[PDB]
């Protein structure tokens, strides 16, 4: 495609499609609430979208504590890998992101 997709912009795409919820799914999608089911299976798909091959989920983690603070994703009170997402892409791309669109190109 012409728009690359952000780590959280990505968790999106495979949360909307079955083949990813293996790796990670919607918890509650209409709360914007996700569950990272196979974090090191989803972590090869970030690494596959960016093309890198040291893509961790230690590498996407830290991605999703930055977005924490850029109002986009927060983490939940006892789960695991639950997140929920603060915003939606449209609020998010109000600037809490564009920062973001620069360092997670690589």
């Amino acid at each position: 495609g012409s728009h690359m997709r952000l780590l959280w912009d990505y968790v999106y795409q495979l949360l909307s499609d079955s083949r990813y919820e293996n790796f990670i799914r919607w918890e509650d999608k209409e709360s914007k609430i996700f569950r990272i089911v196979d974090p090191n299976g989803l972590a090869r798909l970030w690494g596959n979208h960016k093309n890198r091959t040291n893509m961790t989920y230690e590498k996407m983690s830290r991605a999703l504590r930055h977005y924490y603070k850029l109002n986009i994703i927060r983490k939940e009170p006892g789960q695991r890998l639950l997140f929920r997402f603060m915003k939606t892409p449209d609020e998010i791309m109000s600037g809490r992101t564009d920062r973001l669109e620069h360092l997670e190109s690589q």
